[PDB]
């Protein structure tokens, strides 16, 4: 409570699922946020309940135009940029031979091209203000591979390695980078998928809020050491040998 | 203020340095603390300006009776058991010809057999009480090699792989186990090491509340989704490849 | 000599560099093979001097139609397709502020999507075998991150990943997938590095064959058992940590 | 044929299982070598049949005075010492609870210090000879965890940890030190383990001479530029991700 008061964070694709989550947490502790997405109806619905310490502003990642509108949003409401959040993704499946070329295309445009756009369009209020952190959403898909899932292992894997040279390069300036992996989380994205697709130790699969927490933790003051690594939140999966 | 209100947590080598500064940022957190050492003097001292909200008990590490006398007294004393840290433990260096085979043995009873006890130790009471957080302490030498550094090295690794199998084992009782791998901090254990020596991206050694920081968010319950897992806090060393 | 008899191997980017040393590699070893690049006056040159034992084909790897022509030239002339070394790759750097976007698609187009085609278009005639062997050169870069290298480790770290979603995929087929990982090599992609950029533990840069006697261990039917794994060979970088 | 030809090795736990298979795979490829283990009738049973290319010796990798007999007798009766073969090791489990802390002793003499004798016992030699190669051989589970198998585990994760801060002092004299990690593989240690227990991706256990051949590659000096790195040869499982 009051953890990331005076802190203002840019969170993508927070419309619905985690995204929403992180946004709705965040607030809880102080901060102000802006967050964006394409879907507009939703977004406004619950801009409208944060009521005055939150904005959404309409946000197609792929967009370098659109990065720029949401962080002048942020500066000029209010006053300025801590957090980015890179929560927007989407996930399409398909074995090598029937896996279209667009399909492709597309998740590398929004989960990889989608995320260093948000973070070129940062740095410069965040060097500014000397202090910063970037948070990148991978997953453990991103750690170890999945049959018929080729566009969404590249990307995560991508991102995890986009959030290590950009902290090289960034640490410098006060700016800290890393990425989070969890596991299955009931949102939208994987309400399709029975619960225990995924053998993990403590036997569920976790709730939004519990990787909000970790948003909130990477977010605050209180992970200033950590920069460039990688976070796992995953109930134990990738932390065993895959058995029969 | 608050964030381990209600928990009990059992700290070993809290005398001093990074173990000492975990026992104040958990009291300071609410939680009751029981912690052990072997340096009686300093112990004793720290435990009258904590009085109220913690213990302090004589504890080897490496002897089994010690333990349980030290669980014993938290159960006692304070109603249960939550948390566990890991945290004593020693340096000692040589190249391969010249490292005593009786340093290598100190070390391994020390680094990897204490932690290894503890938990056994430990699993008792939070196996009642159905919820637990067992916090290992390696070090990113638990990750990487170093020069003259075989039994570190060895033992950091093991306790980092120890986490994994405990973690999975007990992860269906409820009990936690992650491991947490910091870079240079500021501690009597490497007060005569250059707080350079690692290329960092941050520019600078660690101050021992960092560290502090991320096992509170361990301890708590806002961690509930991650088990099994390293978390780095080293200001970027890892995340990067060795330059000239 | 005879490790590679009767396998028929394409290789992408085998013009020069380290291309053209597996290309060497693996004739001498008893391998037909055919090599394509966008070099056709050097590619045209050595395939003279190579004459019944390797074809030299026009192949811009971020073509399809061009994938799919150097698949057919291989099994008319040859027989059959069982080895494929995802080669080609290019290389740029810059900071996340002056870095050109266009330079960043370019990068993800060959180092990334020029990978994935080149796997979509081996599968048939590899599945109709019931084997083959699938060579991804990544980088030490696919590992740790590096200033101003965005690109360049992003397309690295996922070719990393996209081994072993295939690898999960095509090896009920029996087909390897596996990813290479070498460290500084002399090459005219880097002939103007110093060869003691990278803190080795052999006080060396590596020399083409060096990671070419990898490339033939992995063909050859040695490697059986090896498959969605990572095969470092940077004399010893990515084993240590980075110090001053 | 002759790939190790004027080679010396030592193997140790060399009398049965892949250790059996390392001793005759480098016979055929042209090495000498010096097998040791402590089932003395089917170490000299097999003596007789590799006839002077092979000589057995008595050797409990936890006594020191063995590993010097065992080196004296490979330079003295071969001329020198060029490969060592840390394979001896053994097996045991038991939940945290009901697992013996004489077990726990015991695993960690065999699996652990057994592999660091070793190294101190070949040092001299190699260095004297300009060069020389290490392999030391993990396992997966020194890469994730298991239930009830937290000796094992624990060992298997600081050999690999031993690996790589010993590859970077030794790799200035020309010496290289790698980790093998395989997965199931059809041995007497686990002839009673279902041959399916791990999720591969090519579906099947693995014949103990495919392991063999990665020793043989990491023996000769086709390997010359790979130090302190891990080689999995586990059929795809720690490529993947656990399911259900
Ligand atoms: N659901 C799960 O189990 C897991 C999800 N993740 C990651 O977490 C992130 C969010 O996941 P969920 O909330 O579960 O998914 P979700 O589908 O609920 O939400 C993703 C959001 O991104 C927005 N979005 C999509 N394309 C966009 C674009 N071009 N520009 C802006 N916004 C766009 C969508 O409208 C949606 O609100 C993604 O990066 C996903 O890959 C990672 C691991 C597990
Ligand atoms: N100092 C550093 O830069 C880093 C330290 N670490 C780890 O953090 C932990 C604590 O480190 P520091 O506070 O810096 O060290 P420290 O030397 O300040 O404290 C270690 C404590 O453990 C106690 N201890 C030693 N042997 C013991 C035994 N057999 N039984 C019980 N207690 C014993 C010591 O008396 C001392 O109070 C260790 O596990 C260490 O490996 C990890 C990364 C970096
Ligand atoms: N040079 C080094 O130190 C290291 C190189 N690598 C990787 O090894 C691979 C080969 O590297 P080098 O031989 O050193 O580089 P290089 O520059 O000598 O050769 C790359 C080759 O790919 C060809 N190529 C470029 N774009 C192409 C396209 N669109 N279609 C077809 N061919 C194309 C080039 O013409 C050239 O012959 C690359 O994937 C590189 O990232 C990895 C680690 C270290
Ligand atoms: N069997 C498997 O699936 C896997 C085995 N490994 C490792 O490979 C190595 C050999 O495995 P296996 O051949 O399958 O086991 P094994 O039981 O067939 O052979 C181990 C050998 O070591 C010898 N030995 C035991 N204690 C010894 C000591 N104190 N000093 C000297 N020799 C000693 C034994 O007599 C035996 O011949 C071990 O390090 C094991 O952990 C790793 C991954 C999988
Ligand atoms: C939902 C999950 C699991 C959680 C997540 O973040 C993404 C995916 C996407 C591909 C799915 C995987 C479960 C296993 C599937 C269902 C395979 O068997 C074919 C496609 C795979
Ligand atoms: C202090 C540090 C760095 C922080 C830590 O947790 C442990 C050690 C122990 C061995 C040291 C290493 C710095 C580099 C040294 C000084 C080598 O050059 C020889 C022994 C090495
Ligand atoms: C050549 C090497 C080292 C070998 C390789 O495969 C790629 C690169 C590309 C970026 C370079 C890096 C050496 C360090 C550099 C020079 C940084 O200091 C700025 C750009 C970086
Ligand atoms: C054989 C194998 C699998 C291959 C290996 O190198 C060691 C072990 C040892 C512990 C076993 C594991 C299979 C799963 C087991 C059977 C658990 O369910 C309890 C003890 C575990």
């Amino acid at each position: 409570s009051g953890r990331l008061t005076g802190k203002v964070a840019l969170v993508s694709g927070g419309a619905r699922g985690m995204g929403a989550s992180h946004v709705r947490a965040m607030v809880a502790e102080g901060a102000k946020v802006v967050f964006g997405d394409i879907l507009d109806e939703e977004g406004k619905a619950m801009a409208a309940e944060l009521a005055d310490a939150a904005r959404y502003v309409h946000l197609d990642v792929t967009q370098p135009a659109q990065w720029k509108a949401a962080v002048d949003t942020a500066v000029t409401a209010f006053g300025g940029l801590h957090v980015l959040v890179n929560n927007a993704g989407i996930l399409n499946i398909g074995t090598i031979e029937d896996y279209a070329l667009t399909e492709w295309q597309r998740i590398l445009d929004v989960n990889l091209t989608g995320v260093f756009l948000g973070i070129r369009a940062v740095v410069k209020p965040m060097k500014e203000a000397g202090r910063g952190s970037i948070i990148n959403i991978s997953s453990i898909e991103g750690l170890a591979g999945t049959v018929a899932c080729h566009g969404y292992t590249a990307t995560k894997f991508a991102v995890r390695g986009l959030t290590k040279s950009t902290a090289l390069e960034l640490g410098p300036s006060g700016i800290r980078v890393n990425s989070i992996h969890p596991g299955l989380v009931k949102t939208p994205m994987t309400d399709w998928v029975p619960e225990d697709i995924f053998q993990t130790a403590l036997g569920r699969a976790a709730e939004p809020v519990e990787v909000s927490n970790l948003v909130v933790y990477l977010a605050s003051d209180e992970s200033s050491y950590s920069t460039g690594a990688e976070f796992v939140v995953d109930g134990g999966t990738v932390a065993g040998l895959a058995h029969n």
